[PDB]
């Protein structure tokens, strides 16, 4: 599914996202945007060998299985394949167990390097929340 940008502000806000661990709104939407264009079916491959999968881009080294990253850990308890649903649950449940795991919205590259220090109240401008 390619989300809409406000149509993805309003489903992040009814899965507890804003504000989650003082993480506004608009940096969620931010991140999503650069790591995927909001579409929930991306995928990439590292030069590790692992995969980043999903809305959010989450990697098979840590967080989920898929049967092909070696000596990889499935912190989130869950098929890589999950995070490619139109529903969003899976990858928003996994996110909060990121994002709470001591370094904050910084374990995201494409966050770091694109939507911190920026004006990412701007993603969520206009949008009926
Ligand atoms: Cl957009
Ligand atoms: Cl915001
Ligand atoms: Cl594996
Ligand atoms: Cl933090
Ligand atoms: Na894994």
């Amino acid at each position: 599914k390619v989300f809409g940008r406000c149509e993805l502000a309003a489903a992040m806000k009814r899965h507890g996202l804003d504000n989650y661990r003082g993480y506004s709104l608009g940096n969620w939407v931010c991140a999503a945007k650069f790591e995927s264009n909001f579409n929930t079916q991306a995928t990439n491959r590292n030069t590790d060998g692992s995969t980043d999968y999903g809305i959010l881009q989450i990697n098979s080294r840590w967080w989920c299985n898929d049967g092909r990253t070696p000596g990889s850990r499935n912190l989130c308890n869950i098929p890589c394949s999950a995070l490619l649903s139109s529903d969003i649950t899976a990858s928003v449940n996994c996110a909060k167990k990121i994002v709470s795991d001591g370094n904050g919205m910084n374990a995201w590259v494409a966050w770091r390097n694109r939507c911190k220090g920026t004006d990412v109240q701007a993603w969520i401008r206009g949008c009926r929340l």
